[PDB]
């Protein structure tokens, strides 16, 4: 059953409704076929997958006057991001942050008494499931009506060879393939891993048909594990994170990492380093009842009926590699050169399929650079020196070098931080700005008002790294990183116009010290 | 009593406690005397006032190796900002944003029932009052111990001539004066303005000895009026704004201003344009009971026991201009040239005393620039092309040109915005990021998820303006403005590394259009 959608013009909200209908149809729903049957030009590229990489790649290719076709097995464009990855992740992190605020000020002002309050995880997941077609609807609309994309959705692609793809029972030819099928959730090789009650980011939002009990176990120690783990904890649940090595190694600044981990522990999270699950115990109903794990302090058993795996994502390379003869790396990533070209002539690979860093900027940018190459513009892509962030119950942003890292690299350094390093320590009403004001003024809560630091070369006066725990700095790090890569000094930073009270206090604190030829930390 | 504090070394929290004693001393308290009795250099500059401009001016002058003294009539440094201006404003705005969220999701998830809920205005002001000695503490601490400054606090300065000041029973000498006494709240010349129950930002935090009733009248239609008015409204009080002309003229982009005003009215704010208060009515106890105003539709009377004036701030120029004979401008601002020099030899003026823009960047920078000029380094300062922000129940950030502005100005332009212009209008799940996810996903709340736009020159491809309503962009606008001043194009914007999901979607939305030589709006 093929719906010829070319000459239909659904609104965003009609698209949202229609996608929902197709997703819910017992038979699997109709194919969405949006192809210009009157255009005689050959396809410059067929994209296998229309997630962040395939969709942006197609948008750019089309903007350059080339012809593209997306094939995606989902009835929407945008891939994992709206459906089960960054979007739900951010809804859950918004909840985690507000819940920490509510629990900190329990029984003060407008805040409800949270003492005995357990928030339903399923309730919030269901809110996500009920609203996720909004972003789906915009993706289908924007792609067709504003970006002029051709696509076939709700259809697994069947790659024939490096120039030939079957979709919707039609065979299409192209000058190139861009492979954009992303990566699937990592798993554990232990008894019980397939028990009901074991989830990952993908299955959480498809299969949670009960409300978890009082204890949650999270496996993993980076972004996904810590993001979902803080949300679970914020709902009122005892949360134990089993971390194979050490948690949050992405936070290179030791003081920043410590603040973040300390705040997580204050919220009641238990974070266990050097630990590996050995078994997930099932009850006689087939649901998880406990997790057994080896740690540096011997075997532990944690009773729980809800386990969340936040391991890495595994590139979806197997089928395509068999068909096309693609060279793969150790973790199954499709090997590419710096023009995104695979070992196979005229076949590019992009997004999570080509491995880490698995981020939206990497996905969209690799998509567009492959598209430029297909359109005859020789352009390399090597992601390097990018800013980064993750959520706990706070926003955590970082770029460049940690303070220790900068010294080990041979730099003489000063730092500018908040709060100052004093006898009263964190227990002072700084740093403060939007969404930290209550922490800053509340009785005994001032230590929660945030932490931040820039790392500066004492000789060149260049800013070598920036680090922030709080709210409202993440967006700023995108732009600040560009200024830093251009060579930003403490002097130039001090010379900017601040917008006080500012999530980053870097500008004015830089100004307080830049009047000196010999720089001193603040 | 004059306390020689020079060799005492209070912590931040010790300072906090002790400014308290002094402020709540029945007699006015001792003078805080922090002067270096060894230094034989003559003062390069005495600063009259130790607020933002005075304090930062001193920091920089001292950093450059010069000698400074601050005289301030408060027992703390930092000026209006920590005591009654930006800091309490940000606390009230945090409450306003959090309260809109709670009222929107009342009786859902963790959110309690807000239906009959009136939050205490006095309670929140008392919270501010109870904690502001935190910030005062950091201020005196960091100024003495970290920034190596000399100061005399809790003592009004008596300026004798352009080289002489009396303070703490003593007479001081200096090569220059830097006049930095700020501005005081504007008022009305109507009967009843001196009634009990009429406040401005300064008196609200000193004299609020009751809980306001159910209607609040705000007078004014710019930053202060809208910031405090949204907070009053967020507490659950009927809030009527009486606006001489039109509200929020600072928001130049028409659609951006409309979104902001639309969301204010949706929260239940009443904004009456073209209106002037004619009488504040008093009850038999001399308390406000109503406001009478002339409007375009004739006289109106609003019953109320709490009036908030959010008018201009007026430069404190009178006394100083009499003692020194300074030239003033038409609002009483001390006139200065590009080096911050007044009409009087060796006397400079900075901060709010020199007029608009009355912002922290301006006060601190004008402060530092006058210090550099005092120190022989000839540097000119004319604030222009700065970013700006205000709070409603949202953060509202803006720089450069609005859309209509740019076309009227003879720029051929394209716009990249979110949500798109479609028949579903604002009722779609974008824009979305931290602190707008619940709006994005909730039933009937999607129009609340925000609004944003960049304005782009179609031929140079340069970004001419940027506009954002939501949360978490304010800090970015600091850094984004600098890039725009350096010549930022849509292609350079698109080439950056976004941190998805980002408060500003500008990077990726630019990337969607940047592949075409002829740009098309999104
Ligand atoms: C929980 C989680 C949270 C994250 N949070 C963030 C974040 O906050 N910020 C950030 O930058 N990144 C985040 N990421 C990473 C981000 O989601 C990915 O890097 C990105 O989505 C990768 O895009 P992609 O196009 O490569 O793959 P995908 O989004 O996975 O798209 C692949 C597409 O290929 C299609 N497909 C697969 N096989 C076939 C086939 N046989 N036939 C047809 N179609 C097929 C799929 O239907 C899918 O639509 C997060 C990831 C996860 C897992
Ligand atoms: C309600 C409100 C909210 C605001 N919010 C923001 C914001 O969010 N962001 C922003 O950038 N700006 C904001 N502003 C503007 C900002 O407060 C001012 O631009 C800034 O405080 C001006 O600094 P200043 O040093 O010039 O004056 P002030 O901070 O007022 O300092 C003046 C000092 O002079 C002293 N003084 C006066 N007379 C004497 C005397 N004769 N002897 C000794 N000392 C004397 C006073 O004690 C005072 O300490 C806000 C203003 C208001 C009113
Ligand atoms: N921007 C965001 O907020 C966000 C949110 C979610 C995901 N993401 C992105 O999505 C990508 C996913 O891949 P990744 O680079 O995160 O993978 P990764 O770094 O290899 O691993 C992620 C975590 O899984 C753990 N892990 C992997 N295999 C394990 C195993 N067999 N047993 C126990 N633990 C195991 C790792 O622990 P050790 O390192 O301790 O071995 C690590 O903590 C990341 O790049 C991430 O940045 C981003
Ligand atoms: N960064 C921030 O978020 C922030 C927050 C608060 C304050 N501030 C600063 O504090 C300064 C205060 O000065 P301002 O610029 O607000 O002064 P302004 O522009 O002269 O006036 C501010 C508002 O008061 C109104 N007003 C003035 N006199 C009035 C009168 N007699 N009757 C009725 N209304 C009157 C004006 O109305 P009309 O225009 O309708 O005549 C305007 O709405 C500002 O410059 C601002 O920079 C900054
Ligand atoms: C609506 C939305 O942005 C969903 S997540 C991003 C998908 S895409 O724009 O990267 O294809
Ligand atoms: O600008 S100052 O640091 O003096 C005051 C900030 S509240
Ligand atoms: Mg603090
Ligand atoms: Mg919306």
């Amino acid at each position: 059953k093929v719906w010829n959608a070319r000459n239909d013009h659904l609104t965003i909200n009609q698209w949202a409704t229609r996608i929902d209908e197709i997703l819910e149809a017992p038979d699997g729903g109709e194919v969405i076929y949006n192809v210009d049957e009157n255009d005689p030009r050959e396809y410059d590229a067929i994209f296998i997958g229309g997630g962040a990489a395939g969709r942006f790649g197609s948008a750019y290719l089309r903007a350059m006057g080339g012809r593209q076709l997306i094939v995606d097995r989902w009835p929407f464009l945008g891939g994992s991001c709206p459906h089960n990855a960054c979007v739900p992740h951010h809804l859950f992190s918004d909840c985690a942050a507000e819940l920490m605020l509510a629990r900190t000020f329990s029984g003060q002002y407008w805040f409800p008494d949270m003492t005995e309050k357990v928030v339903g995880i399923k309730e919030v997941v269901d809110l996500f499931r009920a609203g996720r077609n909004g972003p789906h609807g915009i993706m289908n609309f924007q792609s067709k009506e504003q970006l002029n994309l051709e696509y076939i959705l709700n259809c697994p692609a069947k790659v024939i060879d490096n120039h030939t793809v079957e979709a919707a029972g039609k065979v299409f030819k192209a000058k190139n393939l861009i492979l954009a099928v992303g990566a699937g959730p990592g798993t554990l090789d232990v008894p019980g891993v397939n028990a009901k009650g074991v989830f990952d980011h993908a299955t959480l939002v498809e299969e949670l048909d009960y409300e978890p009990g009082s204890t949650v176990v999270v496996v993993g120690g980076s972004k996904t594990a810590v993001e979902y783990g803080c949300f679970f904890n914020a709902t009122g649940r005892r949360t134990v994170m089993l971390v194979r090595t050490e948690p949050l190694k992405l936070i290179k600044d030791n003081e920043t990492r410590a603040y973040v981990l300390d705040r997580m522990k204050e919220q009641g999270m238990e974070i266990i380093s050097g630990s590996n699950v050995t078994r997930i115990e099932e009850d006689a109903n087939g649901r998880v009842q406990a997790v057994v794990a080896m740690t540096p302090n011997g075997e532990m058993r944690i009773e729980t009926d809800f386990v969340f795996l936040g391991l890495g994502e595994q590139p979806r390379s197997a089928e395509l590699a068999k068909i096309l003869g693609l060279d793969l790396g150790p973790k199954g990533e499709v090997l590419v050169n710096e023009y995104l070209q695979t070992s196979v002539p005229n076949v590019y690979a992009v997004g999570d399929l080509i491995g880490g860093p698995m981020e939206m900027f990497k996905a969209r940018k690799s998509g567009c650079y492959a598209a430029r190459n297909v359109m005859g513009e020789k352009i390399s892509y090597t992601p390097k020196n990018y800013p980064d962030f993750l959520h706990t119950h706070y926003e955590v942003s970082f770029l460049g070098m940690g303070e220790e890292e900068a010294r080990a690299a041979g730099h003489e350094i000063v730092t500018i931080k908040m709060p100052p390093d004093t006898e009263n320590g964190l227990n002072v009403a700084l740093p403060a700005s939007d969404r930290t004001m209550l922490y800053a003024f509340g009785k005994g809560t001032a230590h929660m008002s945030g932490f931040q630091k820039i790392v500066i070369d004492a000789k060149t006066r260049k800013v070598l790294g920036a680090h922030h725990v709080g709210y409202g700095a993440k967006d700023a790090f995108q732009y600040l990183n560009v200024l830093i890569k251009q060579g930003l000094t403490v002097d130039e930073l001090g010379d900017m116009d601040e917008l006080f009270l500012n999530p980053t206090h870097f500008i004015q604190l830089s100004r307080l010290r830049a009047g000196s030829k010999n720089l001193v930390s603040l």
